[PDB]
Parts: C-alpha cells; sequence; structure tokens
C-alpha cells in the first residue's frame, strides 16, 4: 500500500488521519471521544460491499464500548438489537408507521416471512391460535432479546397447550425454543428450518454456549469453515465470536488502511499493534512526518513498559531517517524560546521518564550526526534547540566567513527570495539579534566568537554598500573595522587573526582599493568644486599606498589570482 499512489486513496488517508488526530487530542485532554462513532460517520456515506461490511463492524465495536467485557453476552445483545432494528425498517416500509409496539412489529414480520402469499403457511406443522404461530412468535421475541414479552405470550396461551415453569426461571419453532432454553441436544447444534440468515446462526450458537459447548468450540467451527461459508458476513462473524486478531488479518486482505484503523479501535477497547502502526507509516512517513507522529503516538495506547520503548524507538527512527527537524523537534523564535515541534506537543502521551531529557537527548544526538555528515544548516538548527549557544556562533562564523570569501563582489549577498533559514547573512543576523541582545544567552558565548560574528556582520553590511556603489560610506565602515591600515604592525598581526577573518581580508583590500579608485575619479571631475579637493585625493592615496605595502607583506597568504587583480588597480 502507498497512500500517495492516487488521489482516491490519498483522500481516505487524510480523512482517517484527522480522526486519529482528534483521538490523540481526547486522550491528551483526558476527555470524551467515540472513535467508532467517527468512522461510522465517515463510512455511512461510503459505498460498496466492503464498505457496507466495514460500517457494520464499526457498529459492532461501537455497541461494545464501556460495557462489561463478555464476548458471548455482547454478541447476543448485538444480534438481538440488530434484528429488532431490522424488523423496524420492515414495518416502516410495509405499514409505513414507526410507532407500533415491539410485539406488533414482530408479528408483522412473522406474518410476511411465514406466508407464501397464498395466505398459506410456508412451514407445515405450526401450532396456531387466532391465526398466529405462538412458537414462531415466542422464538422471534427471544431472537429480539424480548424475554419479558416472550414469557407473556407463553403465559397467555398456557391452556391451549411445564416448559413454562423452566422458562420463567430463564413444531419446528417449538423445537428451537426448547432447545435454546433447555440448552439440550447439543450434539445437534443446527435446526435449519427456522434459521433464515447468518445472523440467526451466530445468535443460535451464542445462545447455546457453556452438555458442554464453549466459545473456543464456537470459534473452532467458524475458523474451520472459513470465509468461504460466510459470504459477506465473515468480518462481523470474526468480531462477534471475538476472533479479533483474525478480524484484522481478514480486513488486511481487502484494505490495509481499514485494517490499521479497526486495530486502533479494538486497541482503544483493550482487546503487533506497534508493528501495525509502524508499517502503515512507511508510505506517508516522508511526505507527512506530522501524520506519522500521530499514528506512532497511538502505540502507547497500551501502557506496558515494553511498547512505550517501541514508541520512542519508532520516533527516534522517524527523526533520524526523515530529518524533518523543524517540524518534529521544533524551532527557536525571536524571543529565544523554543517553539515546540509535533513530538513535544504529544509528550504527555509519550510516557517519558524525564520531560526535559527525552527531546534533549534525541536533539543532541541528531546534532553530532549532522556535523559529522557535513549538514551545516541542520547542525546550526539542532545546536540551537540544544541551547548550545557558543557552538552555534562558531558554526555560523564558519558558514558566513565561507559565503563572503566565496561569493563574487559583483553579486548581491542577499536576494528577494532569500530567508534566515537558507541565507548565511540572514541567518547570522537572526542569531545575533536573538542571542547578543539577550544577556542570559550572550554570557554563554565566548566574547571572541561574539566579536568575530559582529565583524562578519559588519563586513556583510560593507559588502551591500559596495555593491550599490556607495564608495565613501563603504570606506568609513571599512575603516571602523580596525583590520586594514588606514601597516607593518597589522601585517605582523595578520598571523594572529582568527582563521575566519583572514580569508576575508583579500576581498576587503579589493573593496577598499576599488572604492578609493572610484572616489578619486569623482574628485577629479571638473564639476567637482571643493576647496579641500586636493587634501582628500592625497588622503585617499595614502590609504591605498599603505594597503599596498600591507598587501605585499601578506601576498602569499591569498591566492595569486586575487593579489594580481588587486595590484592591477
Ligand atoms: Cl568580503
Amino acid at each position: 500500500l502507498n497512500v500517495n499512489e492516487n488521489n482516491i486513496l490519498r483522500e481516505k488517508f487524510e480523512n482517517y488521519a484527522r480522526i486519529v488526530f482528534q483521538f490523540n487530542n481526547s486522550r491528551q485532554a483526558n476527555g470524551n471521544f467515540d472513535i467508532a462513532n467517527e468512522f461510522i460517520s465517515i463510512l455511512s456515506s461510503a459505498n460498496g460491499t466492503r464498505n457496507a461490511q466495514l460500517l457494520e463492524s464499526w457498529k459492532i465495536l461501537e455497541s461494545m464500548k464501556s460495557k462489561d467485557i463478555n464476548i458471548v453476552e455482547v454478541g447476543k445483545q448485538y444480534l438481538e438489537q440488530q434484528f429488532l432494528q431490522y424488523t423496524d425498517n420492515l414495518y416502516k416500509k410495509n405499514m409505513n408507521e414507526g410507532l407500533a409496539t415491539n410485539v406488533n412489529k414482530i408479528k408483522s414480520f412473522i406474518d410476511t416471512k411465514l406466508k407464501k402469499a397464498d395466505k398459506s403457511w410456508k412451514i407445515s406443522n405450526l401450532t396456531v391460535i387466532n391465526g398466529v404461530p405462538i412458537w414462531a412468535l415466542i422464538f422471534y421475541l427471544l431472537r429480539a432479546g424480548l424475554i419479558k414479552e416472550a414469557l407473556q405470550v407463553l403465559v397467555e396461551n398456557k391452556a391451549n397447550i411445564s416448559f413454562l415453569t423452566y422458562f420463567k426461571a430463564y413444531d419446528p419453532y417449538r423445537l428451537a425454543v426448547y432447545k435454546l432454553i433447555g440448552r439440550c441436544d447439543l450434539s445437534r447444534k443446527n435446526i435449519p428450518a427456522v434459521t433464515l440468515s447468518i445472523e440467526d446462526w451466530l445468535w443460535m450458537h451464542l445462545m447455546l454456549i457453556k452438555e458442554r459447548y464453549s466459545l473456543e468450540d464456537f470459534q473452532n467451527i467458524i475458523i474451520s469453515y472459513g470465509p468461504s461459508r460466510f459470504s459477506n458476513y465473515y468480518l462481523q462473524t470474526l468480531l462477534l465470536s471475538g476472533l479479533y486478531g483474525l478480524a484484522i488479518d481478514y480486513t488486511y486482505t481487502f484494505s490495509e488502511m481499514d485494517a490499521v484503523h479497526l486495530a486502533i479501535g479494538l486497541a482503544s477497547l483493550k482487546l503487533r499493534f506497534a508493528n501495525i502502526l509502524a508499517n502503515y507509516t512507511k508510505s506517508f512517513r516522508y511526505s507527512d512526518p506530522r501524520v506519522a507522529v500521530e499514528y506512532l503516538v497511538l502505540i502507547t495506547l497500551n501502557e506496558g513498559p515494553t511498547d512505550v520503548e517501541l514508541c520512542h524507538e519508532a520516533l527516534r527512527e522517524l527523526v533520524l531517517e526523515t530529518k524533518e527537524f523543524t517540524v518534529l523537534l521544533g524551532k527557536i523564535g525571536r524571543d529565544g524560546a523554543r517553539i515546540p515541534g509535533v513530538i513535544e506537543e504529544r509528550q504527555p502521551l509519550l510516557h517519558v521518564r524525564d520531560e526535559k531529557e527525552f527531546l534533549h537527548t534525541i536533539t543532541e544526538q541528531a546534532a553530532r550526526r549532522a556535523d559529522e555528515d557535513g549538514r551545516i544548516y541542520d547542525s546550526i538548527l539542532l545546536y540551537q534547540l540544544a541551547e548550545e549557544y557558543d557552538i552555534v556562533i562558531t558554526l555560523v562564523n564558519s558558514l558566513l566567513s565561507d559565503t563572503l570569501s566565496a561569493s563574487d563582489l559583483d553579486q548581491p549577498l542577499v536576494g528577494p527570495d532569500d530567508n534566515s533559514e537558507t541565507n548565511p547573512v540572514l541567518l547570522a543576523r537572526r542569531m545575533a539579534s536573538i542571542y547578543f541582545d539577550n544577556a542570559g544567552i550572550s554570557r554563554q558565548i565566548h566574547v571572541k566568537n561574539k566579536e568575530i560574528c559582529m565583524l562578519l556582520l559588519n563586513i556583510s553590511s560593507i559588502r551591500e554598500l559596495y555593491f550599490n556603489k556607495q564608495w565613501q560610506e563603504t570606506l568609513s565602515q571599512m575603516e571602523l573595522l580596525d583590520l586594514l591600515p588606514f601597516a607593518r604592525k597589522k601585517a605582523q598581526d595578520f598571523s594572529n587573526l582568527d582563521d575566519n577573518i583572514v580569508k576575508n581580508i583579500p576581498n576587503l583590500l579589493i573593496i577598499t582599493l576599488s572604492c578609493i579608485s572610484n572616489m578619486i575619479h569623482i574628485l577629479n571631475e571638473s564639476k567637482y568644486q571643493s576647496s579641500t579637493k586636493g587634501q582628500q585625493i592625497d588622503s585617499l592615496k595614502n590609504v591605498a599606498r599603505q594597503c599596498m605595502i600591507y598587501a605585499g607583506m601578506i601576498q602569499y597568504r591569498m591566492p595569486r589570482e586575487t593579489y594580481s587583480t588587486l595590484i592591477n588597480i
């Protein structure tokens, strides 16, 4: 199965996921939720053989919630209720009413199912009174769960006739009633003339159970005959007999998705689950990591210490293999506070040993994995969530330093599409503004790292000035850097510069020298009237001259290629 194979299957996935979503919400708010009711709602509008079969299975589960656990009593209750409802629909069709007594809905039923049209009884040897078959009536009252009424009918006709003595304690139809009430002749479980449907058969057996006829015996018979002999009522049969594992199996044969969700239903009723959910996750795990988390969180539906470990393990393998860190593990907001990911939202349901250490451990681990894989952006994101502030600055300083030295001066550092997640300049600005102005966080950062970062930000500002041809403002910003000789002293210090700064100096010199060439040209124009024209030129030529000697002393510590474009300027 693959939930993304087509749009017909994809929609069903979304509808079911929303249900599971609301279920986790109830579990967590410790509130009221009726999952069976939910699917019943979604399936009642569906159409087909299997869908009609699934809709009824959910009704079976629904009619079973919050009830004393008793497979046989619950199967009887269900089948009896269902027959009653069935006789209702028949009355509301034949007599078009809806307000007749139970007893009358049933005589109306008995009357239209035991006559050949001929006003001739279809089954010979019926004991009759006032034109109505007392044992047939008595049987279908039982069959409807209406023991009070069945007893009344027996009492009334007492005389036209002490099985009645035993009945109070507890023709073919007369044979059935004695057999069911007496629970006699168990060797002959079947009395077919009065069995007109599969529902009737299952109910007959359930009646008979625990001279000795056990549920396990009933189940054996069912399994023995297999799906072959239950037409389109095998799932119901499986659930009614309490063969829950086999019900799921069977549902897998025509619909993996419905099987998963039926299993969620039985589980929520407390009756390979982790594996059922982990497997169903496989196809939408990468395209919908939030839905994956929702289904895996169901694993703790059972509170055993064993399957809580299965849940954490599955969640670990989700984050490691999908690397949807932001969604799963969260992200840091501009106030410095973590904005929870999906796993942190469902943490109550996770039954963790330590609220804070569970996510921290996964995060720290994924972090060491990211910097070993060379995933720089992942690393930065993860070390933020780890609150490893200093490592974050170090990694940003490298990333930003590398972007500056490797980009061309002619090309803008930052486009209109760029964001703090993908652009090193934008990213670094975001980190500075979240961490440097936050005293609690800044103290955790090494003053030198913070220095380098500010420098790299200043340099990125200088770069945008330079690109927009703001020569003079570039120069005065360049001068505040305290890096270039506005000489010999600083070339000697060149060896003590941070490794991140030194790869930026060659471009700094090319910007500096090129702003000077441009200003000088502007100052030489005729239109340029200033009384200090000449002292400005000279002063610019001084800076250029000192950068040149500086440049020459450090010439083999930048590519010849750049030292050459710098000399020829
Ligand atoms: Cl640069």
